[PDB]
C-alpha cells in the first residue's frame, strides 16, 4: 500500500491508546483513572554503516507503544531528536543542545502537568539522552514550584533506559557476547531489523572495530570510531533476535512502569 | 495491476553512508512540522503532525527527497486549557530549529523545506529562519550563505483551499476543520471518531491566550464542522497536497 | 485628545486608566532603503502614523521600537537589528510592565515586513508568560499588530499610484510618506534601471546579492511629498478605525 | 555637521564610515519623575543632548534607546522596563551589527542612572562576544557611557541653582531641561512638602513606599526652561568634548 | 590564631599548587609542563540535623588538594554551590538551577582553554551534579568547535566522584554496613570531621530513619525524609575513619586523575 | 594574654537546624565575591577572592553574620589575554546571583551584603540585584518586598583608600595594587611572590577587549608598583576593611 508500506512498525506503533490518535474529551476521560504518561526518547545519529540513523527513536517508540498497550498508558509522540552532540561528524546527525532539550522537557511537562498529569515514564533509546534528562527533571520540578502549579508536589519524572534493562543485557552477553560493544550494537540493530524488515542494510563493516568509552568532542569522536560503531558487531543481528528483545524490553518495562505508577 | 516506487528516503531509514552519497546529488531535506493539540469533540490530538508527515512522505516518496523526523510538538500555547495539548514557548522552538539546521548545514544541507501542518507554527518558524541564518554566518558555517528554509503550509495550497470551499463552504472554519480531519480519516480509518458536535459554533478568528481561547471556542472548534469530513474526501486532500507541494519541493531545490 | 506616554505624567497615565486600557506602540526598523530611502523609514512610518491614530481615538501612545528583527539586510552600513530572541524579551518585558499596571490592548502601529512574524511569536510567548505570572489581568491582555502598508486603502493607492513598481522594499509609497514627515531630508541618488523583481529573502549575503542597490523590485523615484499626505491621511483613518474597533471588542 | 542615521541613506552611512567610526547613541528610560516630570524625561533629556553633540562634532547620531532598565519604578503606572538580562542582549545586538560594519567608537549618551550597571555589563558581554565571532575589528571596538547629569558643569550648575533641593530623582535640573526642550508639555501638579531624602533602591513595591510621589529627595518646582537651556548648552558642550576625546584615542 | 583558626583545613588544603596562589607568570610555567586541572566541585545543602552543610565542598575540596599535591595538578577554586535543587525545603541550602550550572561550566572550561588547558578533572562531592555536569562538557563541547578555540579537539572533561571510588564504597560497607545510607552518609560526615574537629555537630537523630533512594521536587524530599538524611546513621562518624575515607579517596583518585592526563 | 570568640558563623561549618534557629533572630548573609584573575608578575590569581573571603570572615566573626561560600569567579572578562584567568559571562552572573538570593530568600533571608574584593564585578553584581528584585516580585516570594542586597567594596572604604594613599601615593594604581597584595601578604605569608618588576608602569584606566587590555598593560599592572607592599601594611587594611565593613554590615541588617 502507499500510504501504510511500513507494515511490522504499524502492527506494533499502532496499539494502545497514543495521545496522538485521542480527542481532548478522551484525554480528560483518561486523566480520571490514570495520571501517567509515557514518552518515548531516542535520537538522529549514525549507527555504523549497516544501522539506522533512528535507530534509538525506532527501538524507544515501538517499545513504548508495547509497553502502553499491556499497562493501559496513553504514549504520548516520539521525541525524535535529543542529546547527540558527540555523533555531529557524520552526515544525517541531528542533535538538540543539551540546555535547548532541558527547556523543551521543561515544556511539555508543564503543558501536560498543568492538565493533571503527574508520573511521566521516559522510555529512552539513546544513553547520551540520559544526563540532560535528568537535569531537565530537576529543573522542570524548580519551575512547577515556582509556577505553583496545583499538583507540583506530586509530579515525578522518571527516564527507563531499554538497553539498560536485565533481560536485554543478559540475552545481548549470551548472543553477542563481547562483540555487543557500546554504540551500533547487535541488540539494538536487531530490534530495528524486527520493527523495520524493509529496512535491513547490507554494508561491509570493517574487520576490527575500534574498542573503549571515551566519548569527547563530535571531531575527536569520529577519529576515534571512524565507521561511527563503538565495540560492536551489529552484522551478528537478526530480526528474529530484534523480537527477543522487543518482547523482554516491553515485558519488564511494563513492570517497571507499573511499579513507577503505582507508587507513592 | 500496478507497481509502488518511491523516490526518497526517510532519514531515520538511511544510514550515515547513505546521507553521504545523497549530498553528492542534492542538499535538500523535508521536515514534516505539525502540532499536539485538541481538534475538538472529534479531532485527533495529533492531526496537525499526522498531516504534515503524510503529505510530507508522499512528497519525498515523488521528488527524491531525504525526510528528516517528524517534529511532532510545536507552538499551540493558545491550546493548552484542553488536556492533552503539549506546546513549546516560541523561543524553545527557535532554539530547536536553530539546533536542527546548524547540525545539518555543517553536514552540506542547504535547502530545508518545512512541510507544515500547524497555522500557530508560521510565525515561530519564519522567526527561527531568521535567526537560524544569522547564527550559520556567526559561525562561518562553510556553506551558510547558501542556506536557506521555506515554510510550506498543506492548508495554504490553492487547490486545497478551492477543494475545502467547494465540498465544506462557509463550514470548514478556522481549527479542526473538516478539510484536515478528512485528511486524518484518509490516513487512520480505524482512528475515525464519532462524538456530538453543538450545531452552533462560534465563529471568528481571534486568538490571545489559552483561558481566553477555550471561553470564545468551548469545544475547540473555530468555526468549523468537521462532522462534514469522509475519508474519500481525505484522499483528494492528500493528493492536491501531495502534488502541489512535490512541485513546491522540486521548484525550491532546483533554485539559486 | 491622544497623549504621548513620553509627555505624560504618572498620575496623567493612572487617571488615564480609569477611562481607557489601550496603549499604541509604533515598531519600525532601522535598516537600509536603497540609495534614495531613509535608514529610519520604517520606524517614521509607524511613528507619524501612531501619533496620527493617538490625535484621533484619544489613545495613549507610546515610544516608539526603533529596532526590530531587520537581519537579513545587515550586510548594508548602518542597518541595526534586534535577534528575533531579543525582541521577543523586549516585548514580553513592554507588555509584563504594562499589563501590571492595567494595561490590556495593546495595538502595535508596525513599519516592517520583518517584524511581523517574531511580533507574533512574541505576543504568544507574552501569553503564557503572563499566565505563568498570574498577572491579575492576563487573561484579558490581547496584543494586535497592524501594518499600515498593509491597510487596503493604502495597498489601493499604491497600486493606483505606481503599479508594478511599488515593489516590496524600499517602496515609492513609504518613501513618499517620509518626504511627507521629513521634507528637508528628501534624497536624491542614482537609481540603476535594472532591480531584482522576486521576495526571496534569506541570508543577509545572500539578500545583497540578490538586492544589489537594498531595494526590492521598487521605483522610488516615483515618490512625492503629496503622495506621502495621501499614505499619511489614508493610513490614520484606517488604524483609527482598526485600534477603536480592536480596544472596544470583547 | 551631524547626521541622525535614521535621516540617512546606506550610501551616505558607507560615505561616513570612510571618514570615521564614532557612533552616537542616546540612552534614556520610560519612567515615572514625579508629579510633575515627563515619563520620557530621561529619553528626552538623552535624545536632545545627543542631536546637539552630533551638530558639534560630525557625528552620526542612532536612534534613541527609549526603554532601558528602570525596574525599581514599576509601581507606578507608564513605566516600561526591560530586565537587565534583556537589555544586554539587545546593546549586544546593536554593536554586533554595527561593529561587523566597520564602527569602533561607540559613545552612549545616557539619561537614566538605573542604565549605567547594565550597560558596562553589556560592554564587558559584548566584547567577549566579537571575540568569540571574530569580527574583523573585535580589538579595537570600544563603547563608553556618558552620563548628561555627571557632566562637572551639569553638577555644578544643579549646585549653585537648587542647592541640597536637587535630589536623586524627578530632579529640578532634568525636569528643566525637559521643559525647555517641550515648552508645550510642562505640567503643574501638587509637590506634597515633606520628600523623602536618601538614595535606598530595592524592589519596585518598596521604591514605592519610600518614595511615595516618585520623587526623591528634590524639588522639581524650581525648574524653568531657563535654566533647561544653561543645561542642554552645558550638557552640549562637554559631552562633545568628551566624544572627541573618545572617538580621537588609541 | 585570629584569621586562621581553621588548622587541620589549612594543612590538608594549603598543600601543592593552587591556581590561587599562583600568579598568570607560574601559570604559563605550568602550562609548558602539563595541560591538565583538577577542579574541587561541591554544593552548598541540607546534611541533616549533624552534617555540615558545605560537607560535599569540605569532601570535594580536601581530596583535590591532595590529589594536587600527590599528581602536580594545578587545583582551581571550589565550586561551592552547584545542582541541589531538591533540598531547597531546608534553610541554608543554595542551588543552582541546571542551565545555570552548565553556563558556569562553559565560562570556565572556555576560558581556560583558551590558555591551552585541555584536561579538564572535576573531583565531585555531589551525586546531584552529575548529570548537570555530564550535560554541560556535552554543551562545552560543541560550544569549543563553534568558536574554532585552537586545541578545541583535543579538550577533554571528566567528572570524579569521590564517594563512588571502589575504596571508599568497601570501608564504608565495613564500617556502617546498610546504615551507610544515601544521604548525610556517615562515610562524609566522617570526612569533614577529619577536616573540620572543631565543627563536629551534636544533635539528636531520630532512631528511626527514612529508607529508599527516590528524589523528585523539593516539597516531596522533605516530607519523604524530615530530617534530611536518606537512610543514613551519620553517628557512626568518627575523624579516624574520616582521615581513612580521605587517604583511600586520594589515593584512587591520584591513580585516576594520572591514567586521564596521560590518555589520549 | 587573651581570648579569640567569632559572633558568626560559616554557612559551611552550620546545620540546616543552625540556620533555622539563625533566622529566628536574623535575615542577614553575607557573600564574599571575588574573582579569578591574573594580577601582575607579583599578584596572586586568587587576591580578589582570598581579600574578600578573609575580610567578610572578620566581619562575620565582629557582628554575628552567618557568612556564605565564597563566589571565587566573577566578571573578569578584560583578564583572560592572561593564562589562569578564569571568567563567566555578566549574563551568567545574574543567573548565578539570581539562584542564590531566590533559594534563600525562600528561607527567609533579606538582608544580602555582597563583599566585594573586584571592580569588575561591581555592575554586573547590580544589574543582577534589580534582576532578581523582579524575579523575586514575578515569583511572589513571601518575602519579595522586604529583600534587599547591597554591595560593599573593600578597596572603596574612605579609611583603605586614604591609607593607600598614605603609603604608596601616585603608585597605588587600579590593578594589582599595592594595598591589595599587602593584604593577600598578611593573610599568605608563605605565598609572598618575588618577580621582576619594569620600573616603568603603563598608567591610565581604560579597559575594552581582553586582547586590547594586554597591549595597554602588558604585564597584568594597570598604573601600581605592588614591589611596595608588605604583610606589615596588609594588616593595617584588613583592620581598617574589617571594622568599616562591620560597622556598614550592622547599619544594613538593623536598617528598615
Ligand atoms: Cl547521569
Ligand atoms: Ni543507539
Ligand atoms: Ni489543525
Ligand atoms: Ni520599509
Ligand atoms: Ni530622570
Ligand atoms: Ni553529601
Ligand atoms: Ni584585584
Amino acid at each position: 500500500d502507499k500510504i501504510h508500506h511500513h507494515h511490522h512498525h504499524e502492527n506494533l506503533y499502532f496499539q494502545g491508546m497514543l495521545l496522538h490518535l485521542s480527542t481532548w474529551q478522551e484525554v480528560e476521560a483518561y486523566l480520571q483513572q490514570s495520571k501517567g504518561i509515557i514518552f518515548p526518547i531516542g535520537s538522529t545519529e549514525q549507527h555504523g554503516p549497516t544501522g539506522l540513523i533512528g535507530t534509538d527513536a525506532i527501538c524507544a517508540e515501538a517499545i513504548a507503544a508495547g509497553v502502553g498497550d499491556a499497562t493501559g498508558a496513553i504514549v504520548g509522540p516520539t521525541i525524535n531528536v535529543g542529546m547527540a552532540l558527540h555523533h555531529t561528524a557524520f552526515p544525517g546527525t541531528i542533535s538538540l543542545r543539551p540546555s535547548t532539550l532541558i527547556q523543551v522537557v521543561r515544556d511539555y511537562v508543564t503543558c501536560l502537568a498543568k492538565a493533571g498529569f503527574s508520573k511521566f515514564y521516559f522510555i529512552n533509546g539513546h544513553g547520551g539522552n540520559i544526563a540532560t534528562l535528568k537535569a531537565a527533571f530537576s529543573e522542570t520540578y524548580a519551575h512547577l514550584e515556582d509556577l505553583q502549579i496545583a499538583n507540583a508536589q506530586q509530579v515525578q519524572c522518571q527516564v527507563a533506559n531499554w538497553f539498560m534493562c536485565g533481560s536485554v543485557y543478559k540475552l545481548a552477553k549470551e548472543l553477542y557476547g563481547d562483540q555487543e560493544g557500546s554504540h551500533a550494537t547487535p541488540s539494538e540493530v536487531a530490534l530495528t531489523q524486527y520493527v523495520y524488515p524493509e529496512a535491513i542494510k547490507q554494508a561491509p563493516l570493517s574487520p576490527e572495530v575500534a574498542s573503549g568509552h571515551r566519548i569527547y568532542s563530535a571531531a575527536d569522536f569520529r577519529v576515534r570510531y571512524p565507521d561511527g560503531r563503538m565495540g560492536s558487531n551489529p552484522g551478528l543481528a537478526t530480526p528474529e533476535h530484534g523480537k527477543q528483545f522487543y518482547d523482554l524490553a516491553v515485558k519488564e518495562l511494563s513492570n517497571g512502569y507499573l511499579e513507577f505508577v503505582n507508587a507513592d
